[PDB]
């Protein structure tokens, strides 16, 4: 373990955010995840960091404050956070998050007041949240295996440890820590992701044919699309990896472009249900029936309830073979769930999904082919039974995925 | 385990801080401590507190910053440390710090970077420090068995956990928490520690005379003296204990009045020194002669070689039969060693040991017979043979201790 661990820690801070001599780096982390801040600390240090400033995290703590703290102190920032965030962000700061999810951490808390301060916290750190989404500094989400968390992913533990040992266990194995040189095994991967992104991007696929079983659907892809994974770069030219894990390479169908249908081939889980084998029908763009073994009414509620939930908004690729896709495992942490297989999303595209989406208006991006809409559920429809190919607007056929795989 | 530490939480906040409804507490703890972190922030928010700010530590990593961060970062303090401090000022928060001894935290580093940085801390965070001596806001420093702290105090342990449970068994013995109304049990010890202190300084005797084996002592208490221990009172009038444990009642003696000797009957631990049977020797106030079974030559540095160490600062009591006295244990730690004996300290005075001495001149504190000095040193010199008498003006003798007991 004391091994593993180190190694997480270095992968995290050279692949990662990519820690240079000089850097300054905030680390978010839980207390009980002190050994792997102690591990973080230490090898950023020994990459020539000038300063790391750890954050720590207590979601017991947290919850008392929620509880029991007048809406006086929830929607007024203090001025010495706001100095805090300043000096993160003169310093151009990375900002290192691992979390362990557990999702009852804020049971009992009124979501008037949560959503008070979340507001005024998001008024206050706009500057912190500008800089990160525009890359202008290095930033990774990760994941520790905390104990609430690992208890929900495994609910059939022997014990406490054992839950917690079986998530460290997925953890590594998904990070590719129990590979001899990690750091390297994620160069190599991230430009395997970046190339299959860029070959995509070259080929600007009018359509995209899926066919497995339970599964015959022809998506329509929008004009001038983008596929994105993997890595990015930030301000200064430094390359840094936003999610650890990540395997998927994702994109926009046009949504008013969608013939055929589709079965779920994983758990789903959304609104705290777990939502199973569900079909989707598509006919021009638009979702006509949606069932599910479980979880039914969850699922046309969702669709025939809320505006833009009768379209897409997300088309991913991610091998069958690949190590969340392995697992078998419901981790109710996005980062993994969302990297486990073949998806697609009901709701909202992504802007950056098109060539300067970000600067498109909410008008304009419906114009380009994006379907806009306040909920975007993720549903995984990958085996290794499915067959993918790209349609070209010439309508020949190339083939994308055979059996699960490129 | 989880009850006694509940318990101990509670005493944090009842009787050591006294969390009055609509205050705020900033509590200063180990991550490592995160359990009781999490009770103490409970029991202070069940009592009425607005808000519980923690400020966690974290040996390890303070230590990488120190051998790792350049002297720029070091030796002047971000102007957001400062604005987090005002706010605590602002808030007149109480400040409950509960520590793990480690005077071995910070080995390896560069000295030239150790008194940069604190002179720096001592500059910037100077309100705070007045703010608490002058016991503006509550104010509490207690202990937590830390493993690093465990080993040191029980280098014979079979495992870090053995030595953690030792530990945290001596704390809890010591801040009565086995009792079943501790939060009551301090109530009563501090109202007898006040009302002995309150005895002395009534009787305002001209001297004490100590016998014991090897113990012949007389020592001139100066005019006007006062005796202090246990609770003090913070700006809002509110009743608060600065130490958890605490047993002494002390004040200092006319540093000019004292012929004998006096030998230590406990180790004392001073600069990384075991030093064990000491023997001092005063004439006309002056220490002519000491000598010590271990660590002579220091002991003879000390007096020698420092401005002010040829002279006694404080004479302290406390019971034989208290304890941290009955332990028979060295804990490495002021709060926990110097309550352990009847004791006297080698140098400075304490300001309080007059009437009015805060009030005073360096000028004017000698003038009234306090020894100044850079250094203070407690040695132990009680046990249960231990006799002790104040002698009146008349040079009428009262007995003060028999038998090392009132
Ligand atoms: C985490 As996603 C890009 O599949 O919504
Ligand atoms: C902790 As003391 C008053 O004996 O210096
Ligand atoms: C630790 As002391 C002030 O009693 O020498
Ligand atoms: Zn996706
Ligand atoms: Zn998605
Ligand atoms: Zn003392
Ligand atoms: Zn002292």
């Amino acid at each position: 373990f004391k091994e593993n661990l180190e190694k997480y820690a270095k992968l995290l801070v050279a692949n990662g955010i990519n820690v240079q001599p000089g850097h300054t780096l905030a680390l978010s982390i839980d207390v009980e995840q002190r050994e792997l801040a102690h591990l973080i600390v230490k090898e950023a240090y020994a990459l020539g960091a000038h300063e790391v400033i750890v954050q720590w995290t207590d979601d017991v703590i947290n919850r008392e404050k929620f509880l029991h703290a007048p809406m006086e102190r929830l929607d007024n920032v203090p001025e010495y956070k706001i100095a805090e965030m300043n000096y993160l962000l003169e310093n151009k700061a990375s900002r290192l998050g691992v979390r362990s999810s557990d999702p009852g951490a804020l049971n009992g808390v009124d979501a008037d007041k949560l959503s008070a301060s979340a507001k005024a916290m998001g008024l206050a750190m706009k500057p912190m949240r500008i800089a990160t989404q525009s890359n202008k500094v290095s930033w990774t989400v990760a994941a520790a295996a905390g104990l609430e968390w690992a208890k929900k992913v495994f609910p059939n533990a022997a014990s406490d440890e054992e839950a917690v040992d079986f998530l460290w266990d997925q953890i590594f194995k998904t990070c590719r820590v129990y590979e001899a040189d990690p750091v390297k095994a994620w160069e190599e991967h991230a430009a395997i992701l970046k190339s299959k992104a860029d070959m995509l991007n070259k080929e600007q696929f009018s359509a995209l044919h899926y066919t497995a079983p339970g599964t015959d659907l022809t998506l329509g892809l929008p004009k001038n699309h983008v596929w994105e994974s993997a890595g990015a770069v930030n301000a200064q030219g430094e390359e840094f990896l936003p999610n650890m894990p990540t395997e998927e390479v994702f994109t926009a169908p046009d949504f008013r472009r969608a013939d055929g249908y589709v079965t779920s081939t994983k758990p789903l889980s959304y609104n705290g249900n777990i939502i199973e084998g569900i079909k989707v029908t598509f006919k021009d763009g638009q979702i006509v029936d949606i069932t599910a073994e479980k979880g039914d009414q969850v699922m046309k509620d969702l669709v025939f309830e809320n505006a833009g939930a009768r379209a897409l908004g997300e088309c991913a690729l991610v091998p069958d073979p690949s190590p969340i896709s392995q697992s078998g495992i419901t981790f109710f942490n996005t980062l993994f769930d969302d990297n486990a297989s073949n998806h697609l999303a009901i709701g909202a595209a992504y802007a950056t999904s098109v060539v300067d989406g970000a600067e498109m208006s909410e008008e304009e991006l419906e114009a380009a082919g994006l379907n806009r809409s306040d909920v975007h559920v993720d549903f995984m429809i990958g085996s290794n039974q499915m067959d993918i190919d790209g349609i070209r607007e010439d309508g020949t056929r190339v083939p994308l995925f055979r059996n699960g795989n490129w």
